[PDB]
């Protein structure tokens, strides 16, 4: 039985060697959480990906903490959301949002995104001296993005500023997630109506459209769904952001690659996406099997039992990614399950990339000497909350 979480090693660059260990010998494992109670923990691509794919597993593993709550906001809404629902239920859902959350939408949000990048470089470009990417860029653009999806804009912005922000908070802080939660939930129960009686080309004037029309689709749901979508995207993207650029000058072979040639970009993305994760799991909430299970290396994971997809390290399998644990900007081959997979595969998938192409090529063109106010000895993650984030990412140009 092993101890996790793992240690945390020394370098924010470098992961537990813990896993490679496990994914070239025993590749599954069974652990144990302080906690006490016994987990298995896979490895393998092959593997991670049947846990997202296969149906006898459920991510229903917050069932009773969220009905312990319930009646705070939160445990209303952790019941709530798509990323922890099921069966019948899930495919509802995941089938409304879609009928207004479609690839199209997003693809034609890519000029809104490169203007709502280049305005917070224009100020990042009057900020003094060494300026932190994380404050000043890296956390407000995801919600401005998530805002001009939803339809929120542009007063109320300054508002909302603040409730996302609380929602950033270190997962400890409860008491002050449960409020900007809350002030979410009657925010959106009344942008609602406005959208009602004035809609524009947004996320919610749409699915509010389709349920007045003929459907179950509801208010509530609707809500809920906007909330899944900001916490879902927001912290994630604005993670990444900077951990991205962080990787890229830890490897300046491999960026300079990207410079002066901006159709590299899409690609770049995506290596960053499968070498630079979120957790070990790729900020996937552990499974739990509803049945036992048959795997690729020949073991059986039991039924009633938590399982933990280790991305991190499935992303980097060298059966599938030739040179796996280092970074290749140029790889064409790459099927990473940074967005997972499965029925639960990320809504925002095509979103993030969107953003993520247009904040990197955006500061690469406008800032392309870009240095580390240094150094990589000094740059910390976050103690807690969950994600792998940067406290803080102090950068001259
Ligand atoms: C990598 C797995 C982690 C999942 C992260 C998922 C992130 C998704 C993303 C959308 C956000 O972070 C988020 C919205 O989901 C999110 O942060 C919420 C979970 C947020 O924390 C929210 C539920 C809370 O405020 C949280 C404090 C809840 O109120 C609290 C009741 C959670 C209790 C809890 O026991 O769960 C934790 C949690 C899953 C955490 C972390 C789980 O810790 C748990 C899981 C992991 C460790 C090993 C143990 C095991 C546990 C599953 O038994 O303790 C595990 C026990
Ligand atoms: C780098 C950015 C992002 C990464 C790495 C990421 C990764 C993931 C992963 C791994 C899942 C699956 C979780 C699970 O299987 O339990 C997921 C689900 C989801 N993602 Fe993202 N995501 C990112 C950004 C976004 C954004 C910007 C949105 C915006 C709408 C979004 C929409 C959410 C939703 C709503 C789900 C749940 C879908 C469902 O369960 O059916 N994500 N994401």
């Amino acid at each position: 039985p092993i101890a996790f979480p793992f240690p945390d090693p020394p370098s924010v660059c470098e992961l537990p060697p813990e896993l490679a260990e496990i994914r070239d010998g025993q590749s599954v494992v069974e652990v144990k959480f302080p906690d006490g109670i016994s987990g298995w923990m896979v490895t393998k691509h092959a593997d991670v990906r049947k846990v997202l794919v296969d149906s006898r597993f459920s991510s229903k593993v917050m069932a009773t903490a969220a009905a312990a709550m319930s009646e705070t906001e939160t445990g209303k809404l952790m019941n709530e959301s798509l990323v922890g629902m099921d069966a019948p239920e899930h495919t509802r859902l995941r089938k409304l949002v879609t009928k207004a959350f479609t690839a199209r939408r997003v693809e034609t949000l890519r000029p809104r995104i490169t203007e709502l990048v280049g305005q917070l470089l224009d100020e990042l470009e009057t900020l003094p001296r060494p300026v932190d990417l994380v404050k000043n860029f890296s956390v407000p653009l995801p919600v401005r993005v998530i805002c001009e999806l939803l339809g929120v804009p542009a007063g109320d912005q300054d508002t909302f500023h603040a409730w996302s922000n609380a929602l950033l908070g270190d997962w400890q802080q409860v008491v002050e997630k449960e409020a900007a939660t809350v002030s979410l939930v009657n925010y959106f129960g009344e942008l609602i109506a406005v959208k009602r009686e004035n809609p524009a080309d947004d996320l919610i004037s749409e699915l509010i459209a389709i349920s007045d029309g003929d459907s179950t689709l509801t208010e509530r749901e609707i809500i809920a769904l906007s909330i899944g979508i900001l916490s879902a995207g927001h912290e994630t993207t604005a993670n990444q952001i900077s951990m991205f650029l962080v990787t890229l000058l830890h490897n300046p072979e491999e960026l300079d690659k990207l410079r002066d040639n901006r159709e590299a970009i899409p690609k770049a993305v995506d290596e960053l996406l499968r070498f630079v994760p979120l957790t070990t799991t790729g900020g996937i909430i552990p499974r739990l099997t509803t049945a036992e299970v048959e795997l690729s290396g020949g073991q059986v994971l039991p039924a009633g039992a938590v399982v933990l997809p280790a991305v991190a390290t499935a992303n980097r399998d060298p059966e599938v990614f030739e040179d796996g644990e280092r970074l290749n900007v140029t790889r064409e081959n790459n099927p990473h399950l940074a967005f997972g997979a499965g029925i639960h595969h990320c809504l925002g998938a095509q979103l993030a990339r969107i953003e993520l192409q247009e904040a990197l090529g955006a500061i690469l063109d406008r800032m392309p000497q870009v240095r580390l106010a240094v150094p990589e000895s000094e740059l910390r993650l976050k103690s807690a909350s969950i994600i792998r984030g940067l406290e803080s990412l102090p950068i001259t140009w």
